[PDB]
DNA sequence: GACCCTTCGGGAGGTGCATCCCGGTCTCGCTTGGCCTCC
């Protein structure tokens, strides 16, 4: 009930209830989220995946494995009778406003084309690829708390177990269907407040100065240039006030630099 | 049957010629249904 998968379900995949079906009561914890059945009210969906594994899904988890061609379009013409699945979407992002329960679907142009017009009524779909997700996050006024599924992907189990609610702009969790262990959440943490202030301060610097700053920071983060050389370049180009806004973590530096080079 | 006394100075390069060219890969880290066999 009080879990991110329920939030995304109610906001985004509660549009496919009429093609979902009646759950079959179960006694084991859902294999997809992994949470105990105490919050599923004792019921569940019994299902077999393409690897012939007996899998239980809860009401939120099962929505990712539902075929609704009449609502989500046909994903592959070679298999008409199965449609686009939220758990099989790769390169498709989604921002879930938990408090408002509204959702925006950042899908590429091909996915938008495959979606029937009935889908756009329930879900507001903006045409954007995986590269323009950060553009949408940057420009749009996000409402918190929210769940930012950067890439729905195909690893639905790792997407559900990666779902983290982003309470504020300081730490926006980019869930991209890769298991969000505490060891790789730095790659999936988007510090949009710092990125926005760094972009605001990038305006004071010339295009050449900002290209030099970005290249120096990227090379240093990959240990291609010595810190002495990078410091010399920063001092010669007067980029120290930019550096004071950088996180000390090189992976965070790379993430925010990707954000800057996208905007 | 004991020492003698051990040389100088020359003069020590010149050239030529330093290639052509190939030809730089497949992959794959996921799930699903369709189709094809087959216990
Ligand atoms: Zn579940």
């Amino acid at each position: 009930m009080n879990h991110p998968v329920e939030s995304v379900y109610s906001a985004l995949t509660s549009i496919l209830l009429p093609y979902m079906g009646e759950p079959v009561p179960v006694q084991r914890n859902c294999s997809c989220c992994g949470r105990a059945p105490s919050e599923f009210d004792g019921v569940g969906f019994e299902l077999v995946n393409a690897y012939r594994e007996r899998v239980v899904h809860c009401r939120p988890c099962q929505t990712f494995f539902v075929s609704a061609p009449e609502l989500m379009g046909v994903e592959n013409p070679k298999k008409p009778t199965t449609g686009q699945k939220f758990g099989m979407w790769s390169g498709v992002g989604a921002v879930i406003n938990v408090e408002d329960n509204s959702s925006v679907l950042l899908a590429p142009q091909g996915v938008v084309n495959k979606l029937p017009e009935h889908f756009f009524d329930h879900v507001e779909v903006i045409t954007a690829t995986s590269g323009q997700h950060l553009e949408y996050l940057f420009n749009t006024e996000l409402k918190f708390p929210l769940i930012y599924i950067q890439n729905f992907g195909v690893k639905t189990y790792e997407l559900v177990r990666s779902l983290r609610v982003s309470l504020s702009a300081d730490a926006i969790y980019t869930c991209a269907d890769q298991l969000l262990t505490r060891q790789n959440e730095v790659l999936y943490m988007l510090d949009l407040k710092k990125a926005k202030e760094l972009h605001q301060e990038i305006k004071n610097y010339s295009k050449k100065e900002m290209d030099i700053f970005i290249r120096t920071v990227t090379l240093l983060a990959y240990s291609r240039i010595t810190p002495e050389a990078a410091s010399n370049e920063f001092k010669k180009n007067n980029l120290i006030p930019l550096l004071l806004l950088l996180p000390t973590d090189p992976h965070q530096r790379l993430s925010i630099l990707h954000l800057l080079k996208k905007v």
